[PDB]
């Protein structure tokens, strides 16, 4: 809580002795702190700062242009400050969401799969910066998933077998400065996939909740057990202090389900600061068609990830044209 643990990942994870020891240490760090940091090399750091710069430049565009970067096929594109709701309350960052960039010629888009479509990019320079960043983030996610399997003494590709053509996506965020009566950036929530890899500038605002002995956690993938808003005003909340040259990593709903709670989907929230805050949250996700399964309970329960993703994003954006078209064309009922 006072100081987060920081790890260096190897370029390749093969299953050697050092890989197993590192994977164990990563799991223990999650089980104690709910989060850890990983050191970035010069290339990872450059691509991070390049993405932040593109984010700041895009936010300087007029609102009428930013609001035009929307799609009714995919949730990729702009989200205005105040548009997204968490636990019914408006969240206040402006966001650009980057999901899998699929042309209208892609077979899944022609088949009308929910959430599948081309990103409404503001320009190609912004596109190149975000795609390059997400390639680098994906390499880290695969390393982390192999180390996580090794740390549980599972076959090395237990999780990466679910992430071939994974539904990886990213939220490019700018939080506005606070007012005297409003400091809620995003309410307490958990993410939906396997891993969250996050970067931030030096302003500060992210808080996470570590595992708490005796504290039962809602299973955000079940009806009536949303994690949105839970524990929001009760300690403990660890401040994720801005630290140069690191990314933060914590698990999502799928890891909690697959490990039977031995890993918890880390609740987190953002408070507005006295200055605007830029951050990027990347989500290393299963394939949209993947079905996650219990690893430690020899059980019929499954999570169809794509269904979880679509359910979650419709609850984030009930009035977005993407949500309207899913309802109008029964795209989720179809799924
Ligand atoms: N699309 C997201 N990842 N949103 C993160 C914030 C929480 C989200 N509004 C929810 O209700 O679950
Ligand atoms: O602001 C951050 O660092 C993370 C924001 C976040 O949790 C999210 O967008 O899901
Ligand atoms: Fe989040």
């Amino acid at each position: 809580m006072t100081n987060l643990q920081t790890f260096e990942l190897p370029t390749e994870v093969t299953g050697c002795a050092a890989d197993i020891s590192l994977g164990r240490a990563l799991i223990q760090a999650w089980q104690k702190d709910g989060i850890f940091q990983i050191k970035t090399d010069s290339e990872q750091d450059r691509k991070t700062q390049e993405a932040m710069a593109a984010s700041k430049q895009f936010c300087k565009e007029p609102l009428t242009f930013k609001s035009s970067c929307v799609s009714d096929l995919t949730y990729s594109g702009y989200v205005a400050s105040g548009e997204e709701v968490t636990a019914g309350k408006p969240d206040f960052p402006e966001i650009f969401t980057v999901c899998k960039d699929l042309s209208v010629g892609d077979q899944r888009v022609k088949a009308g799969w929910p959430c599948h479509g081309p990103v409404p990019w503001p320009n190609n320079t912004y596109q190149k910066s975000m795609k390059t960043f997400m390639e680098e983030l994906g390499l880290a996610g695969e390393r982390l998933l192999k180390l996580t399997a090794l740390g549980f003494e599972l076959p090395i590709n237990t999780f990466t077998d679910l992430t071939r053509d994974g539904w990886h996506h990213m939220r490019v965020l700018r939080f506005p400065p606070q007012t005297s009566t409003l400091s809620r950036g995003i309410g307490a929530h958990t993410e939906y996939g396997l891993l969250v890899i996050a970067a931030q500038d030096d302003v500060g605002g992210l808080y996470i909740r570590p595992p708490v002995e005796g504290e039962k956690r809602n299973r955000n993938w079940l009806p009536g057990e949303s994690s949105a808003g839970m524990f929001e005003h009760d300690e403990p909340w660890t401040f994720v202090t801005p630290t140069p040259g690191v990314w933060t990593v914590f698990p999502g709903d799928i890891l909690q389900f697959m490990t039977g709670g031995q890993l918890l989907s880390t609740p987190h929230k953002v408070k507005l600061n006295t200055r605007e805050r830029f951050a990027c949250a990347y989500f290393h996700e299963p394939n949209f068609e993947a079905s996650a399964y219990p690893l430690f309970e020899p059980a019929n329960e499954r999570i169809h990830y794509g269904e979880h993703f679509t359910n979650m994003f419709m609850r984030c954006y009930p009035d977005r044209i993407t949500t309207q078209r899913i309802n109008k064309e029964n795209r989720l009922a179809h799924l």
